[PDB]
């Protein structure tokens, strides 16, 4: 996987930003994970859905270097979404999430499933510790 360089034009809640990617800006929602929901009626404003959106924002805003690394598989869901690992100065913001109790792992597809693993020893420690989600 290769590291690309981006630019963020907005956070919209723990799991999906706005970013200027080669040059035209695009929604991107996150690889592997799932933070609550915020929007959607069918769902309403699911518990640390809140949260989730402030821990990214801060980790995004706060950031001097963004940048995208999608996995081997497509690169976009079925509504135009990129699919990609986001790194906030070198923090990936995927796995961060997860380990703070704010994310589940879902949405494995395969073969975009390069860091499921990494981002699986992550969430048993959020939820040993019994953090947020998982309290
Ligand atoms: C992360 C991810 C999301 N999705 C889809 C599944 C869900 O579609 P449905 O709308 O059909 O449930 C939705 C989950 O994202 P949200 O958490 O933004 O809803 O986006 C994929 O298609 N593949 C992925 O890798
Ligand atoms: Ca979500």
């Amino acid at each position: 996987l290769h590291k690309e360089p981006a630019t963020l034009i907005k956070a919209i809640d723990g799991d999906t930003c706005k970013l200027m990617y080669k040059g035209q800006p695009m929604t991107f929602r996150l690889l592997l994970v799932d933070t609550p929901e915020t929007k959607h009626p069918k769902k309403g404003v699911e518990k640390y859905g809140p949260e989730a959106s402030a821990f990214t924002k801060k980790m995004v805003e706060n950031a001097k270097k963004i940048e995208v690394e999608f996995d081997k598989g497509q690169r976009t869901d079925k509504y135009g979404r990129g699919l990609a690992y986001i790194y906030a100065d070198g923090k990936m913001v995927n796995e961060a999430l997860v380990r703070q109790g704010l994310a589940k792992v879902a949405y494995v597809y395969k073969p975009n499933n390069t860091h499921e693993q990494h981002l699986r020893k992550s969430e048993a420690q959020a939820k040993k510790e019994k953090l947020n989600i998982w309290s």
